[PDB]
């Protein structure tokens, strides 16, 4: 489904691009959360609690949970699918955090990948993932976190144990297989040569190698007028065309929207496939004070935004995270 | 370099997407030409002359010639690169139409691919193609024409003799090789299966396979709100990421802009790689009357348009078609 | 189906390898035909006659026709499958040349490819191709011819019209598509790079690419001590493994034997996938005089030969050339 | 370089093929060691000692060490290259086992892989690997062991730590990368489909994928008449053509010989690329008595063997196991 890649340019130029592929309308919206909000990771289970240290600009999925976002300090989180994920084994009595609020937790409390990895390695809580609505798939996903320094951490749960890869070299991430096996698949195709032959299918590993090769070949610049379009360009390359279907594979997940986070200038770009314009939200022009209130930039009913979209931010109440089966 | 793909949806839905891949800034602008204009095929050689039978909205290359456009009747022309093109043999004394005006000639005089092919098969004129300016490649190009019925024609000049492939099934066109050999490369990759494996490099043959496979898999709809972004998503898949370079290969043809021409609703969409928005020009809202005045949609200034850009159309002079160095 | 590759080495070193894949057992046998023989290209229709000017060693298929062989002058003819072959148009009243003996006609009357192409381009006869007996395929095949010079011609019948590709660069031939489109597919993979990526599927275009790339990368030498084992290694790389099948694909054409013709030294090498040995028939030790008698190397009874097999040649009568489809 | 594949057929039919890909001539010879022989795993440092519990038929590499072979009880050990191999860390004081005799140690003392995996998991000794003589490569290799039950064990030394993968499904082994990562690359291509597209280059991962797909696609039969030629089909497909060279790559490792081990009938097949015949050593016709005499099948002098080669075994003395790199 999804595809993520991190560009590391000169003079702290860190730009993260993320693809969102889904078999149906994800109905994603943008929400602007100020700092100082208190939340809980679950409503019916024993849980942890926290007050948000940093405000964030996040994108939801079905308005039931957070899957991608960016906070004030340039830390970007992204929840990408992984069918082979098992968060815990039977009999785990740790405090349960819902899968929907897991991504919002790391954006609310950490300004550095070093900070997120150190706290998550404590394994104080388990991930609770019910089945997605509309009779959709099980919530088997992994996460990547990138700060303004270029460091990236890939978080995934395999048969109940925590697995982490930290380092600036882990810039790309897709879906299956496991992240160590994904690097082995990518290592093979680099021998073939990106200019010679590249796997151009919509498969998970195919988009991983194409994103890994192209993200290192785009110009090495610190100007946002060049970095953001070229990082977006490799996102559309690893994107899958809309409504792709064959008689033998009738329903396939098409790309619904894309996100490009300028972690240096603190700007969050966003584009939907069925809308013509690429808009953005300058976090430097957003008031994240605790008394600012929740603001929402809705995208469900086909609204068309352009340029800077802070003007079109409406006052709203935060969507309710879902932790249950329906 | 460039890639072209034609979508054949239900209820006479014809949408043609095209990419523009160039190593530097192509410096393309958009021009709105009214009907009834008089143009010549050259300025210093014997030629043919004609009065434009249909107005059109076109995109230029360095403002020296036309390489992409659509006219009143939904006929779309696109001039794509083909390094093995030889237009004539030495000693050709036919009238010499410049390569910069060849694309405009088709958009000015023909409303049907059947009409364009019948006139072209008389071979009244030859193509005089000087080299592109400032150390650029030599103007070896082939063209593709698609009308509102879905019929497509591929016109190539090989070994001085004109070759033409016309038919609704010729929906995709790229660069090398010649069109019959390109179809064999696509025939081989269809044996493998698009879902099983697709060649995913920026090569001409590879971009041809991905465009042909995806253009037949996108939804079969007549809604422009679904068909236009779908074929536009296919053109981005066959696009080349911006500024691609390696130590082995210092300069590589990068995608600079895209065009998606809705041939049923007569709408000409356009977006640039470095601009964030996708604007369009609705030809039904454009006055193509013989004395409406030439209008221009400038793009070299780095301007940013959104939605319908007919509001941003300004009075302008027709650009100078170059026929020499 | 079948793959053909021609090695062009220094000092007139011309070595041609060929594979043979089939659904079931081919029942192939090797026949040695001296000179001065008469053959009619058909049994019931109007036909052309000829007397053999050159003797040849040949391999059969089901003992109903010639599909691979080499004559005294170093000319090697190979008949490989081409599904889109259309030999004639309706209403053709030309003399009929049976497809079973079309390959023997080349080895019998021509010493260089120049003589074979000149005679074929006259289009005196048409190819009469009956259906293969007992539910077999349609007799749709094309032929490649190589002389000791190294010149090669690929002869195909497309839509009832004769098509020729002559030249020394035309060293490799497989099955479909036609040779013009087949070179376009091979050109694409040459843009990829043989060492960077090669298509390893047993299909026709992929075997063409590997044969095309590996036949040019083996050592350039005139020593048959090196060239023949190297050409065989190429034909083995492009050969498909034995008895390959999957649940989705129950029956797949599988290589059964390979032949490598040393056109310089007039040596005909041969091996079968089920037999452990690679034997040969040195044509310089064979008597092709008009009344030397027909000889045959039996291969259908599971025979095992080794080294030089001329001593193992047995007196035999020539097989029946099939020109119709037998009633079953 | 080289590749190894294990075939698992019905009725305990286990056949193991192996290629030998080398830059220059490998100078391999075949030795027949009877049981009850005493050897030491090193020459100058602290070492373990053992006496042969089972005799073995092995092939050498420069006759400085054992690289491939099979013992009396059907166990087959194969030492293939692995550049990233690190056998120990600085400061290791365990008994030193020479890499040249490691393969001999396995074929001498173990009848099943379970016995071998258990004894090696003790980590009693360390592998001592000097650089190959005369500017040769560093002796970085791994080994695969397969018994007559069909179970295979891949043993690799990664960052100075022993890594073992045991299981019937581990039937294929090449070189780089690590076996954990190597299976992931093959997992990727299995999604693409063997009949849709196979990587046809000579890369280590590519020959791995083609070997895995074709070793499962050959017919499942207990008949040796079909098994060992079908396993021969695979090892020939994953073999690399002889003397492959390009202007950018002057030296590429080409296949020099291939060995096929019938682990049910205890037969060791062998064929060289420059030799036309596939010969075999029947272990049931070989006497491994404590004093039957160490014998040798010489292959360095262009010898051509055929059929059962137990007749051509000459009494000889065993080669020197190299434990250092000789001074030049």
């Amino acid at each position: 489904m999804c595809t993520r890649a991190v560009y590391l340019g000169p003079d702290r130029m860190v730009v993260t691009g993320r693809t969102m592929d889904w078999k149906e309308d994800i109905m994603s919206n943008i929400y602007v959360f100020p700092r100082g909000m208190q939340r809980a990771g679950h409503n019916k289970e024993k849980t942890v609690n926290w007050t948000s240290k940093y405000g964030s600009v996040i994108a939801t999925g079905y308005d039931i949970g957070t899957c991608d976002g960016m906070n004030e300090k340039g830390l970007v989180a992204s929840l990408l699918f992984l069918p082979e994920s098992v968060y815990s084994l039977p009999g785990d009595t740790r405090p349960a955090m819902g899968i929907s609020i897991w991504t919002q937790y790391v954006l609310d409390n950490f300004a550095t990948v070093r900070e997120a990895v150190d706290e998550m390695k404590k394994e104080t809580f388990r991930i609770d993932a019910p089945r997605m609505p509309n009779g959709g798939p099980e919530s088997t996903l992994h996460m990547a976190i990138t700060d303004e320094t270029g460091n990236t951490a890939v978080i995934e749960y395999l048969d109940g144990k925590l697995s982490i890869h930290e380092g600036k070299e882990y810039q790309v991430m897709t879906n299956s297989p496991r992240y160590e096996l994904q690097l082995a698949v990518n290592d093979y195709w680099k021998e073939v040569g990106g200019l010679q032959m590249l796997p151009g299918t919509n498969r998970s590993s195919d988009r991983f190698v194409r994103a890994s090769f192209y993200i290192h070949a785009i110009p090495q610049t610190a100007d946002a007028k060049i970095a953001v379009p070229s990082v977006l360009s490799v996102m559309r390359n690893v994107s899958v065309p809309f409504g792709i279907n064959t008689p033998e594979k009738p329903h396939i997940s098409s790309t619904r929207w894309r996100s490009v986070s300028d972690q240096k200038n603190k700007v969050y770009y966003f584009e939907s496939t069925l809308t013509p314009n690429l808009f953005w939200l300058d976090l430097k022009k957003i008031d994240f004070s605790p008394k600012a209130g929740v603001k929402k930039l809705s995208l469900t009913k086909g609204e068309i935004y352009a340029g800077d979209a802070v003007k079109d931010l409406k006052d709203s109440q935060s969507f309710t995270f879902l932790f249950e089966t329906p």
